[PDB]
C-alpha cells in the first residue's frame, strides 16, 4: 500500500518548480530562495495516520491524515485549503481545494526514486527526490 513511500527522501532535481509557484500567486522573494532550497522530506505512517513533514533551510510543513479522509491544511505558501490525500494507480494523490481552485500533488516510485509531480492551471512542475539511509 503506502508502505514503499515511507521514509526520508532529499530533493535531488527540480524541474518548472518556478512555473508552480508563479501559478499559486507566490512572489518572487519567496521563488527566488525556493528555487536554491533542497527540502528533505519524511514520510511516515502509525496505523493508518500518515505523517508528511517537509524540512528545509526556509520553510518547514508538516501535515498528518488518513487516506481518503479530508483535513484542513496551510500550505507553505500560506494558503488555507481543505485536502484530501488517497492512493491512486500505486500512486499517493494530494488534492488542495480553496477558492474553487485546485492543485495536485503527485508521488510515484520510478526506479527507487520518488517524482513528486505538482500541477496548478497549466503549469506541471517535476521534483525528484531520493531515499536516505
Ligand atoms: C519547502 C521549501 C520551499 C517552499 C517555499 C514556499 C513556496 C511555495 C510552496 C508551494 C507548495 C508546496 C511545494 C512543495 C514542494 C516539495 O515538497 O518539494
Amino acid at each position: 500500500m503506502v508502505d514503499a513511500f515511507l521514509g526520508t527522501w532529499k530533493l535531488v532535481d527540480s524541474k518548472n518548480f518556478d512555473d508552480y509557484m508563479k501559478s499559486l500567486g507566490v512572489g518572487f522573494a519567496t521563488r527566488q530562495v525556493a528555487s536554491m532550497t533542497k527540502p528533505t522530506t519524511i514520510i511516515e505512517k502509525n496505523g493508518d495516520i500518515l505523517t508528511l513533514k517537509t524540512h528545509s533551510t526556509f520553510k518547514n510543513t508538516e501535515i498528518s491524515f488518513k487516506l481518503g479522509v479530508e483535513f484542513d491544511e496551510t500550505t507553505a505558501d500560506d494558503r488555507k485549503v481543505k485536502s484530501i490525500v488517497t492512493l491512486d494507480g500505486g500512486k499517493l494523490v494530494h488534492l488542495q481545494k480553496w477558492d474553487g481552485q485546485e492543485t495536485t500533488l503527485v508521488r510515484e516510485l520510478i526506479d527507487g526514486k520518488l517524482i513528486l509531480t505538482l500541477t496548478h492551471g497549466t503549469a506541471v512542475c517535476t521534483r525528484t527526490y531520493e531515499k536516505e539511509a
